[PDB]
């Protein structure tokens, strides 16, 4: 039928989608920017469509309740026909796969350890060693899930620990976690994706630190509804763009460019 | 069902021909990460294929004028194979003509040096002449240089189109050789996996310099609107959330 206007699903992440300064002025698509804000843009420029940010109502990635087998995040705004497409840094995993479409990658990340500077610990190995540093992650999303079913025994270790730890090891919010590591006077150190771990380190006060190698190796991808009509066009897109050299660009502009610990 | 036609291409690691295998037969013939990721991906799609290698050695391109393609691409695109497991690169104009599961491996393009070589950079290269560097032929990096709207590479692909001799080379093999027989006078442009893999083999004489020119992966490869497709994709997925890649990857990048 007529052309519609695209809902697009995406999360308040830094710095994939940021309030803009003076956000309380303006409506709509203005109101924010960051990485997936610029992706959008691209995808829709390339694509051919309007489109509408929306913020995913219950702020979460996606996970399925194992008792009611329901969908929550942006993965249950597309399994449920809330949004047309998610434009988030949203991982490519098998059990997502089986109920959504995703795009070639756009970025590439892996599971990764943040500390408070001087904390003694560099590897995984070395938190499943001792119990005075508590570790957690974000719920509702790949890196929890990512431990919950690892048959490695270093990880699978830490999940035992992590899953009946208390308090909670487990954080809301990436925000939430990076506030746990600061304040913790090092008895925390917090499980994430590379790429968020690579933004924070350039961040002020600039107290934190990657610690290790990457656990795993994997990407974000666009994501659609199972046969939705826009994600043949969307994959080009996405590989127009990187083969331009310009997911590389925005990646600089938004982690490095105005990076505030130096250079 | 049929058995599945699988169409590769000798690169090490990827895909070597086994100590003795001119007294063995098949599959057996074979051996290197590409072979043992066939058998992962076929136990987990319920498959039974047979192996055979690219008839004119090459990875893909289309011909500009003909518009025909070659390499394990064309034998995808004419039906000579349903499948292709290698070390093929995702890219935009393939992706046009056949399917490409999600990615098992993350690459980017690179450059050997012969140890001691006065380049540090893709763009060291470009500002000079005494070192000539080159591609290989009708495979993803050679048309990445001939695309790039970026001013070093497009300032490199210049040089290399019309440099004399060629700077192009029919397989990995050769560029590397002519790497380490040219007294520092040929530089390499590979792919880094490609590349990381030379560098710890003997004679132990190149060297990777300077970081990836960019960012990419190889990806399970399938005619346009295969039905093996969507399995095959949902196998990669499985091995690499199982660490079984990082495990492969381990065992043949295990002299230096
Ligand atoms: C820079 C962009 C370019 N993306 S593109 C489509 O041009 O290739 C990029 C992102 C990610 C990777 C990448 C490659 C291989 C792997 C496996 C280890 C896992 N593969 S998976 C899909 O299950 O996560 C993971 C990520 C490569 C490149
Ligand atoms: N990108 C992850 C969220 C971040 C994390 O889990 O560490 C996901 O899609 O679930
Ligand atoms: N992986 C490349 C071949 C090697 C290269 O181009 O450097 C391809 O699929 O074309
Ligand atoms: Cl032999």
């Amino acid at each position: 039928g007529a052309n519609k206007t695209v809902v697009v699903t995406t999360i308040l992440e830094s710095p994939y989608v940021m309030m803009k300064k003076n956000h309380e002025m303006l409506e709509g698509n203005e109101r924010y920017e960051g990485y997936c804000v610029d992706l959008a843009a691209e995808i829709a420029k390339h694509c051919g469509f309007k489109y509408k940010l929306t913020i995913v109502g219950d702020g979460k990635y996606g996970a399925r309740d194992a008792d009611t087998k329901i969908w929550n995040g942006m993965v249950g705004e597309l399994v449920y026909g809330k949004a047309d497409i998610a434009i988030a840094p949203l991982t490519i995993t098998l059990v997502r796969e089986e109920v959504i479409d995703f795009s070639k990658p756009f970025m590439s990340l892996g599971i990764s350890i943040m500390i408070k500077k001087g904390t003694p610990i560099e590897s995984a190995e070395d938190l499943s060693k001792q119990t005075e540093i508590a570790y957690g992650t974000l719920d509702s999303g790949s890196t929890k899930e990512f431990f919950r079913r690892s048959k490695i025994a270093v990880f699978d270790k830490m999940w035992t620990y992590m899953r009946s730890a208390e308090p909670s090891v487990f954080v809301r919010t990436t925000a939430e976690g990076v506030a746990r590591v600061r304040k913790s006077k090092g008895k925390y150190a917090y499980l994430l994706e590379s790429t968020m771990n690579e933004y924070i380190e350039q961040r002020k006060p600039c107290d934190t630190m990657k610690v290790g190698g990457n656990l795993d190796s994997k990407g974000y991808g666009i994501a659609t509804p199972k046969g939705s009509s826009l994600g043949n066009a969307v994959n080009l897109a996405v590989l127009k763009l990187s083969e331009q050299g310009l997911l590389d660009k925005l990646k600089n502009k938004w982690w490095y460019d105005k990076g505030e610990c130096g250079s």
